[PDB]
């Protein structure tokens, strides 16, 4: 909607495609010239992408495109899992309003409808979209804006987002099968929160993030053509 | 680090001179600080990245509002992230040189303590505590982990020695540093032993020292709250 927001989209696209490679130094004026836009939205975009974690600030001014390896991707997924586990634990310890529980339980019920009678019968893209909703609701459940922000910050890297490892091209039997266990975890997270069992809520929500890690390991081992389909992984490989 | 504009703007936010909910714009903020536009523009962006300001839709910024429950949540996030750094160092293994670096800090921290329970070099401990926590964030050797721990420690009341300014040198707090120092030793021992679950449990529990001391300030020393630079901006229960 804003010049700044469009600058963020264009700059993110250029970083993800490798047009602005890892290690490239970026400055407000020269980046505005490269994007063919005004200095002001570029200043905002460079700051927002530093908050997002695609860029680092340079000492003395300016920015630098971050470089990422597969070990960085694993660490980013682990941080998301740790923060989602914290949001689940605090919701369990503090208690959640019935309306907020009904909202997330409705998402869980819609997610159950993605599954059929055969093991690989899963509406993959439908699950990926509802999964995004479930994880946003989980981040907000305990009612703390400080917690919600931190969870969303830990989910902001292109490969760290909750459905990053569910791109449409990854709709294969091995990935569909893995969603059954992942959906049982969604149900267990909500049950643990309803039961006020914080240690369980944390353990399951953190373990849930290992589904994306295990699917990344599967891509490397058995389906390397899929690596380029996950946002941010094409340049790494 | 954005020079004097960042320092001046941060100081004004922390003292409550620019209160929570105040809208800030580049040009009018530069006029208020009597500083040129360029460093002020950069400072507003840096302080949004640090988490003290939010960007407004359509341009400009807004000072965030914080209550004591927000401070507790921020300390909890720092503890959770420090626990993650300790767990990953335990699981992955640390080079002997990196362990010797953090162990040297632990030994210097032990030198802060005398034979009487009250005998503690409070300011010396506060300074070396910052080094210990920065070293812990870096121990596993992952730049992703190090950057995230530092980001979770960027709010003024969330930093590892935020509650240890010179003006907070009181009996209950000096006495609390002894148990805190035993936790520093237990974190390192757990990492050396490759016991990740222990490393995480102790490092996360360590952050509850700042939480317990905040609860003590509210209950027994409310005069300290306003004298702790990172707590002056907090809105109390009656006003938040
Ligand atoms: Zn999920
Ligand atoms: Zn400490």
């Amino acid at each position: 909607a804003t010049h700044g927001g469009r600058a963020v989209i264009e700059l993110r696209e250029k970083i993800l495609s490798g047009e602005l490679p890892g290690g490239m130094r970026l400055f407000e004026v020269s980046t505005a010239e490269l994007l063919d836009i005004s200095r002001t939205p570029v200043r905002e975009a460079l700051s927002r992408l530093t908050e997002e974690g695609l860029l680092n600030r340079l000492p003395g001014g300016g920015f630098v495109v971050r470089r990422f390896g597969f070990a960085d991707v694993v660490d980013a997924i682990e941080v998301r899992g740790v923060m989602e586990g914290t949001a689940a634990r605090l919701a369990a310890e503090r208690g959640v309003s019935k309306v907020a529980l009904e909202e997330i339980d409705a998402t869980v019920q819609q997610l159950d409808l993605c599954f059929g009678d055969r093991v690989d019968d899963v509406d993959f893209d439908g699950y990926a979209a509802l999964n995004r909703i479930f994880h946003h609701q989980l981040a907000a459940l305990c009612g703390s804006e400080m917690i919600r922000r931190e969870v969303e910050r830990a989910s902001s890297l292109p490969f760290a987002s909750p459905s990053a490892f569910l791109p449409d091209k990854a709709n294969i039997g091995a990935f569909r099968r893995s969603l059954r266990g992942a959906q049982e975890q969604h149900k267990a997270i909500v049950a643990a929160i309803v039961a006020r069992e914080g240690a369980r809520a944390e353990a399951v929500a953190r373990e849930h993030s290992r589904t994306a890690r295990t699917n990344l390991e599967y891509m490397i081992r058995e389906a390397p053509e899929l690596i380029a389909q996950v946002p941010g992984l094409a340049l790494i490989s």
